[PDB]
């Protein structure tokens, strides 16, 4: 009985529906009756063309603001180079109108869509905070495709107001269920960037998304890191198809690209999922993504099976989002227990790094205490170290269940002598593992240079619960 959209470019949206099995299985969710009705998504970007013929029908002024000019109207600034086209492209990915003879369709083509104009101007900590904290009892899902420079030498994350906005969002947002922050993992592939050096995507509060090409490969622009949760399709080489969406000046484009296109698609899938269960918390949503995402047909040289039997890659996280499976699992989902936080100060003395440093530590993960964790979610190694050339370092963390997470890969362009100042390297790869036992931190000099430095602090921070495990996969 379900009739798929008749829009003129819907057949070119290969990532939504295909015979191939090389899609996000979104039609299966639509057929179950989930199209995004009642869900509100906001694009945090350079503005949104609210009068676009494929966005006007779903546009929501309540999900919108202009932080750059301080007014409610997020209309893009028009220029000859069409610089401010990105928010409009992203909005169409989430929620372009269906069955209206214009362009293609959104993943959640019945959701409401807004945008925050905040990239077109000086982007301070305050600007970020006011955008992340926009109408958090009206907006359900935020999508952001921006972050620290992808030059492969930057280490940067949210400053105080922005970090406060994240904690207020997940704590009190959406009636206490928590704002859903969907984030693009980065486009610094060409610069050999490592996305744990981006504090926005590396955050536990953001649901971070990477890209795969049409033929199932790691795109040129992709950044690998342990903080990434999952993947959606985006662009690749010039024989591979691209993203079809709404463009500036009321146009339709078939050439939207990069990881910045992957986050909105994920945000759309998350909107469908929220429609299927409005009671899902921000942590519930990340559990659903971990359990339902699909590695199959994604090519990577680093696929590994973790302690509970799930395949995970630093390029793809747990794999391709599966909309049909997300909405199915959401319906009878039992809310996870309150989040526990176990803090373990590892070092008894500073340690010289030299050519290689290995730190072994057996932990009880707060045994006997209210923060006792037997089911891991995120894990962080918060490190403070000095080093003469930061990009020569590679850092790995091994869980008691034997799962080796790359916290930091060599970054050839990172010549900084500034080291890391309590930087919270995060991994999702040990999700649902029991964290009791021996953890191993490995720091190594990947270059032939006589480098030098000292690790002065290593805090292992474990998040999770002590109840509700599934039989391993
Ligand atoms: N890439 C896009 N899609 N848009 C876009 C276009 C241009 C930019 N350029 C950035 C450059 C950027 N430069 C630096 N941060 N160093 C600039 O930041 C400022 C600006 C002013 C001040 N001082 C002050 N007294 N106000 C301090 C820092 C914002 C400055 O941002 C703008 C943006 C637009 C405008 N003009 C306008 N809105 N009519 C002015 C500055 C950034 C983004
Ligand atoms: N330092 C210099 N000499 N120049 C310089 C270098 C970088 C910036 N930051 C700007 C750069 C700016 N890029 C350009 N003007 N080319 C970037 O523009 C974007 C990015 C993404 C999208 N949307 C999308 N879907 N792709 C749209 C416009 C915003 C991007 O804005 C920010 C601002 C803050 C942050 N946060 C942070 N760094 N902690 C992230 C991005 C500004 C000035
Ligand atoms: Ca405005
Ligand atoms: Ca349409
Ligand atoms: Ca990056
Ligand atoms: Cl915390
Ligand atoms: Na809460
Ligand atoms: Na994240
Ligand atoms: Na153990
Ligand atoms: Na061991």
């Amino acid at each position: 009985v379900y009739q798929e959209p008749t829009d003129p470019k819907f057949p070119q949206q290969w990532y939504l529906s295909g015979v191939t099995q090389r899609d996000l299985n979104v039609k299966a969710a639509w057929a179950q009756g989930y199209t995004g009705h009642g869900i509100v998504v906001s694009i945090l970007d350079d503005g949104i063309e609210k009068n676009h013929p494929d966005l006007a029908g779903n546009y929501d002024p309540g999900a919108s603001f202009d932080v750059n000019d301080q007014d409610p109207d997020p209309q893009p600034r028009y220029t000859q180079m069409n610089d401010n086209r990105h928010g409009t492209r992203c909005a169409g990915e989430v929620a372009a109108v269906a069955n209206n003879g214009v362009c293609g369709v959104g993943v959640a083509y019945n959701a409401r869509i807004g945008g925050v104009r905040m990239l077109d101007g000086e982007v301070t900590d305050a600007v970020e905070a006011r955008s992340l904290g926009l109408n958090p009892n009206h907006i359900h899902i935020y999508s952001a495709s921006w972050g620290p420079e992808d030059d492969g030498k930057t280490v940067d994350g949210p400053a105080r107001l922005a970090e406060e906005a994240f904690f207020r969002g997940v704590s009190q947002g959406r009636g206490g269920l928590g704002s859903i922050f969907v984030w693009a993992s980065g486009n610094g592939g060409r610069e050999h960037d490592s996305c744990n050096c981006d504090g926005y995507t590396n955050s536990i509060y953001t649901l971070s998304i990477s890209s795969a090409t049409q033929f199932g490969n790691v795109p040129w622009y992709s950044e690998a890191c342990s903080s990434t949760l999952a993947t959606t399709y985006s662009s690749g080489n010039q024989n591979e198809k691209q993203i079809v969406t709404t463009d500036l000046r009321q146009k339709c484009t078939e050439s939207h690209t990069g990881t910045s296109a992957s986050a909105p698609l994920a945000a759309g899938i998350i909107a469908l999922t929220l429609e299927a269960n409005k009671n899902l918390t921000w942590r519930d949503m990340q559990h659903l993504v971990v359990q339902t995402s699909k590695p199959a047909h994604l090519n990577a040289n680093d696929w590994a099976t973790n302690g509970v039997g799930r395949k995970v890659s630093h390029s793809y996280g747990y794999g391709l989002l599966d909309a049909g499976a997300m909405v199915a699992l959401a319906q009878n989902w039992t809310t996870v227990a309150p989040q526990r936080k176990c803090i373990i100060d590892i070092l008894t003395e500073p340690k010289d790094i030299g050519k290689r440093l290995e730190v072994r530590k057996t932990v009880t993960a707060c045994l006997g205490e209210p923060n006792h964790i037997t089911r891991l979610e995120h894990a962080q190694a918060r490190l403070t170290l000095s080093y003469n050339r930061r990009g020569d370092l590679a850092i790995h963390l091994v869980s008691p269940m034997g799962t080796r997470s790359t916290l930091l890969a060599a970054r050839p362009h990172d010549y900084s002598a500034d080291g890391f100042n309590d930087w919270a390297f995060m991994t999702t790869h040990s999700w649902d593992e029991d964290p009791s036992g021996e953890w191993v931190l490995e720091i190594e000099n990947t270059s032939e240079a006589n480098n030098y430095g000292t690790l002065t602090k290593f805090t292992l921070v474990l998040y999770g619960t002590a109840s509700g495990s599934l039989v391993p996969r």
